[PDB]
């Protein structure tokens, strides 16, 4: 019933462009929308986010998170490890790669979502969410070696899964970080379960 | 260590603007970024709210209430938590309850309210509060509820058992061409992973 009529470029950077979308509303009336897209999509999705489940025996199961300065935010954010999927990379491989570069952990794929939207009232950005377990007891994850890209500077934060939401709230109150919305959602559902 | 040096307006619509962001990296080097912001954000603590609406009824499994809308930036229909921007001088809780009733017809009761969390912090500064709300589906007010949506709003309500959220979302992805929001998918995965 609704669909896109045309997309007018307003402005195009190296990474991000702004368009004005014309669309047919369900009443038969033409309407416009200001839309953001990345200029880098190729790929099933722009990116991947990894839910990394750090499993070490006789320890609480942890969820591995990253903290970075996010220039659009103008401060530091706590997020699942993530990046853009390389041209002709699979989502699963972007996930393991990004997870390694950002945290140094070597993990195994548990499952992989379809492409899901990040902020669909604003942008077309999508990601695959990739659940990955990390055998914290293998020698390769003993002193995990984070190999960041150029211009990435990432702190690694492992929080117990069974207390994640309370832990995140503690971090925000005590540290002025912003928690990612997907991370916060995950944490909520851990509490809302059962 | 890192911080914003300056912010240069590249392009401004009625709703979104693109900015060139200059910042100090942790080595001491000046770098730039292409940042998106909304033009609508006054003194609200976040741009918007997303509502996690738990529909509770005697001798029913709990249901998560979701909305399906056409999203111009995506060129298609998306399944998402009920959500809208926070009006000037409105609290996140009021906005959450208002949007939920507007988009679904349900009158909920506040349960909890997150801090401001970031939507896509590598791309935008956009933030929401995620507001958890319980819906007493035994109250007569919530029996045959009508969405009273705004101008340009055309929303379908979809209620899914919390206990089978992830598969029910998958079954919808398999049946039509549509995208699940990443916050919704994160929540559904954590329900599974608990
Ligand atoms: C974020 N873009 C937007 N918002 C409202 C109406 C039109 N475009
Ligand atoms: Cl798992
Ligand atoms: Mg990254
Ligand atoms: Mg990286
Ligand atoms: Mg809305
Ligand atoms: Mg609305």
């Amino acid at each position: 019933k609704q669909y896109i009529i045309s997309e007018e470029l307003i402005s195009e950077g190296k990474w991000v462009k702004l368009e004005k979308t014309t669309y047919m509303d369900p009443t038969g009336k033409t309407r416009t929308w200001e839309s953001v897209k990345r200029t880098t999509r190729k790929q099933t999705a722009d990116g991947v986010a990894v839910i990394p489940v750090l499993q070490r025996t006789l320890h609480y199961e942890c969820i591995v998170l990253v903290k970075q300065f996010r220039p659009p935010m103008g401060g530091y954010c706590i997020e699942f490890p993530a990046g853009l999927i390389d041209d002709g990379e699979t989502p699963e491989a972007a996930a393991l790669r990004e997870l390694e570069e950002e945290t140094g952990y070597k993990g195994d794929i548990a499952e992989c979502s379809p492409a899901v939207c990040m902020d669909p009232g604003l942008s077309n950005c999508t990601i695959h969410i990739v659940t990955v377990t990390i055998n914290g007891d293998d020698a390769e994850n003993a002193r995990p070696k984070p190999k960041p890209g150029d211009g990435e500077f990432v702190e690694v934060i492992s929080l117990p899964k069974n207390d994640l939401l309370q832990r995140l709230d503690a971090l925000v109150a005590e540290e002025h970080l912003t928690v990612d919305a997907r991370v916060y959602s995950y944490a909520l559902a851990l509490k809302h379960a059962n």
